[PDB]
């Protein structure tokens, strides 16, 4: 890309790892600034130069370097990549903070991505705890669409990643959730189980003994939850396979399932796709593999 | 319900247990404001009398715990409290356009929540804000509430449906939680299946394994994460015990149905309005699986 993006007080020039690495290292090498980054603070500008390159290297990578009028170089902003949906990001040395740069820069990149970038939509992955960044994202029209558990090699424990987005034309139709029904013998008994293993809870039930309930896996009005329908028998019951994306550690999740007398597959096992999973099987045959970031 | 008695005092505000008759005159500046009420669950009140009435019905509501916001200069910016009649401590607030931008709503809601979670001994509290309510969501965040889910709703006083973000906050967050449930739909031709799915459901395949689709993942959203299920391939006799999938969609069912139909899908018929204020239809998969599609309207 050749395009420069100009704003009230800024010029975003295409990113040159070699040339810019000197200034950009004032952010990428700062322990503080990288408090939220996917990897610790860069050691040397070479590493930065290296990273920056590996970064701009990826397929759809399209980054700029934030240049202010007063000579300074607060940092950078742009579209990350190698991914499917164009991710977005930014970073500034601690100094340039709160001067509206991030907001301005972010606003620029976004505008361009949707408009002249010819793109249909744009994402932005911000850590849950990242208030400041979440403010900018929202300030830029990026509304939250999903969330996911993740773990950084340098982190003591896993974390939550918010996935904000913003299309050019907001689709009129969309799916907000998928609730799957589960045929079980004793809806009640099952509810009791799930409530303990997955720390679930009953959202509702129809008649006593219960004949049809809605098991919620979160203590909130809406969210991850599935229906429980009752069935007579004789009992063949065709199993249902369920993938459970959980937050927190697989060992403590598994510890909970077991300590709840759950039919567990075994201890959690790591996987190529970077997720430690373990399964739970319900008497009727259904099995739900619980998968955590770690 | 009952008493209250409590008065919430903050940096520049005083929260006094709402008194319909008393305050209504002032609060009508909010509830009677078309602009201010464009995001509310009902139209603006024609006059203070209607506001007093509404305020009363709200005040009477089961465990309703509301306060009126008093500014030091004697102004009444609006109201803020805890709604009654829920299952999870609901939460609301409302300012008049004239008091906007002073951080009153943040200060107020902050206090109601601090009270509810600490003094009220409450476990958690929610807050339902319409997707497009930029300022309210901003206050939500500034207060500590974080989105936990989203629902499709439709107010009789509106021509079209809308989205509602369900934000919340507990006093002691749970280490373990669940983010999603992706179920496996055993089908014969994972390929065609996916082709169809994207047609009617407007899905898009996130990933496919093996040239001949051995097992893919159809996302129902255009984003990295969000609602979606998994397709597994399996050949056989009379192949499968249909899997039941409830699909909560946003937008008018009439058109959702139009999509499923133009996609040439198996639909048990046009959308049928249910009693619980929801219209739906079901799409059956050749294998057996029924994917009912519910919408607010």
């Amino acid at each position: 890309h050749t395009a420069h993006l100009r704003t009230a007080r800024l010029e975003l020039t295409p990113l040159d790892p070699a040339a810019d690495a000197r200034h950009l290292h004032h952010a990428y090498g700062d322990e503080e600034v990288m408090r939220w980054w996917t990897r610790p603070a860069c050691a040397d500008p070479a590493e930065t130069e290296r990273y920056l390159t590996s970064c701009a290297a990826a397929p759809g990578a399209r980054l700029w370097t934030i240049r202010a009028p007063d000579g300074t170089v607060p940092g950078m902003a742009g579209l990350l990549g190698g991914t499917d949906v164009p991710g977005l990001t930014w970073l500034l040395r601690r100094d340039s903070w709160g001067h509206g740069y991030a907001t301005e820069a972010a606003a620029a990149v976004v505008g361009h991505a949707l408009e002249d970038g010819g793109l249909d939509r744009v994402e932005a992955w911000i850590e849950a705890g990242n208030r400041r960044s979440l403010a900018v994202a929202a300030r830029v029209g990026l509304t939250e669409r999903a969330r996911l558990a993740q773990h950084y090699p340098h982190r003591p424990g896993p974390h939550e990643m918010v996935v904000l987005g913003k299309a050019r034309a907001e689709e009129p139709l969309t799916t907000l959730a998928v609730i799957t029904e589960l045929p079980v013998r004793d809806v009640a008994a099952t509810l009791r189980l799930v409530e303990a293993a997955l720390g679930a809870r009953t959202a509702f039930a129809i008649g006593d003994p219960p004949e049809f309930a809605e098991a919620a896996l979160t203590p909130w009005s809406a969210g991850p939850r599935f229906r429980l329908a009752a069935v007579p028998g004789p009992g063949p019951v065709e199993p249902v396979r369920l993938h459970l994306d959980a937050a927190g550690t697989a060992d403590s999740l598994h510890r909970r399932a077991v300590d709840a007398g759950a039919r567990v597959d075994g201890p959690p096992v790591r996987r190529p796709w970077g997720r430690s999973e373990f399964v739970i099987t319900l008497p009727e045959g259904h099995e739900l593999t619980v998968s955590a970031p770690v």
